[PDB]
């Protein structure tokens, strides 16, 4: 199958806390990467966007690759995670409103988040994050989250779709281990705070977004995601940062390999 893919810098527009720099001992084998969440401030909290600059086509296939490093911190201390997040509304509206990483976000937006924070306001916690079920049971120091799809509702309010991790024994089974203490840049075993790279597989034919993460495999149709194949649609990448939290929660990404993929067919 022949396929055309963007990428890049040239076809995304940064929202909000978004920055590009080097990172030398740390990333030697890489360029510049991007960092969501650098703009530190407890009092407010933080949050960054990457809007892709071409519509999505949910008529036709597509694959989105994006290489995701998460931060090395414990899930009451870090950043939210990642939200790639499908929308008929905009990066400008995702600062104003929020995406798919807390309790209510932007109304109708939908995608896939990897969860990296339990997020607690008072004793109020978010309710994906209280699912010691299907997703969360290590609060606290643990650089636990998980993978899932969500759908925001018509009034913005988050809840669960598609199918829980397919191809896992984790308990829960949505865990995803985030990050951990290695340095080793060659270590083959999985290490959320090195790149790795999410992988976002639409069948049209089937209706079915596949993503891969961490080796874990997640799935959901437009019909879970409330998604119109009639309407094109908005991807952006997005991460946040809860306030009253007294550590860094950068999450950065390498955008020159962020790829859209779509067939050179019509
Ligand atoms: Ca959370």
């Amino acid at each position: 199958q022949d396929t055309v893919t963007k990428k890049g810098t040239g076809n995304f527009t940064a929202h909000g806390d978004i920055i590009h720099k080097t990172y030398k001992e740390e990333f030697p084998n890489e360029g510049t990467l991007t960092a969501f969440n650098t703009n530190f401030n407890p009092n407010t909290g933080t949050k960054g966007a990457l809007e892709y600059n071409d519509k999505i086509d949910f008529n036709k296939d597509f694959t989105i690759t994006v290489p995701v490093a998460n931060n090395n911190q414990g899930n009451t201390t870090g950043a939210d995670g990642w939200g790639f997040m499908f929308t008929q509304g905009n990066g400008q509206d995702f600062l104003n409103q929020g995406g798919i990483l807390r309790d209510k976000g932007m109304a109708n937006a939908s995608g896939f988040k990897i969860d990296t924070a339990y997020n607690n306001v008072n004793g109020k916690v978010d309710k994906l994050d209280a699912d010691k079920t299907n997703n969360l049971s290590q609060i606290g120091a643990a650089k636990v989250g998980y993978g899932t799809f969500v759908k925001n509702g018509a009034d913005g309010v988050t809840n669960q779709v598609g199918q829980n991790a397919l191809n896992t024994k984790d308990k829960p089974v949505n865990k995803i281990i985030y990050a951990d203490n290695t340095t080793n840049h060659l270590d083959g075993q999985f290490h959320g705070q090195r790149l790795n790279d999410v992988v976002l597989n639409y069948d049209a034919a089937t209706s079915t977004i596949t993503a891969t993460y961490a080796g874990k495999t997640w799935k959901a149709t437009t019909d879970d995601l409330g998604i119109d194949k009639s309407q094109k649609y908005n991807f952006l990448i997005t991460s946040s940062h809860m306030q009253n939290r007294y550590s860094n929660g950068i999450m950065r990404t390498n955008l020159e390999g962020v790829t859209i993929t779509t067939p050179q067919a019509d």
